[PDB]
């Protein structure tokens, strides 16, 4: 696992894309990025 | 811990209210209900 | 339909908001939120 | 199953005693009375 | 006025608590519940 | 600034998208997402 | 520190070799060369 | 054309790889990276 820092606005943006409650940031980003 | 059944639309609505990536449904609902 | 987990205290809190005997969690939560 | 009439206030009072989402009025009243 | 359905056994139980002939289910329950 | 965890593979994937040497993860992700 | 000029295509090529977000051109080039 | 910042030691290292007097940094780096 690696740590990344994002600006507050970008963090909220990512968190709001949660589709499965409690899922990791990796699952969200992978879904948003199509990766 | 108790399990609850909600319709799909309501589930997505709740999940989209995640403020802290990976937080539980309890933390989201408590925040949404101000309880 | 989707399933979610909530702490015992929160579950009781929601249950106690029943206004129509035998109604679903969705009906209760949707009323509690204003949606 | 038999049907009984109750005043609005009494109905709300009973409904608010729900402990298990979706449970019947018989389960609630039996719990409230101890029988 | 609201309608509630109770199991046969519970209905008889409630009816047997009549203290004033011809009284409503609300009067009986209110008395049995101390409400 | 807030901190998020990402799997190693995802980190490398994001890092490789650098277009301006030394730029932040926020600049990269915002570009990758279009927001 | 010293400054050098590189064609756009080469710059992008180097940038894309970022392995640690926000690292300097020196860190990237030194890794790419084996030095 | 884009500008890059490198440490002094790395700059001298690159300059010492000149094969054609007066050639650019791009030509040297491209040759060194086989790109
Ligand atoms: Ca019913
Ligand atoms: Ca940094």
């Amino acid at each position: 696992m690696k740590t990344i820092e994002v600006d507050d606005e970008l963090y909220s943006y990512i968190a709001s894309h949660t589709k499965h409650i409690g899922e990791s940031a990796s699952d969200i980003l992978r879904r948003m990025l199509k990766f």
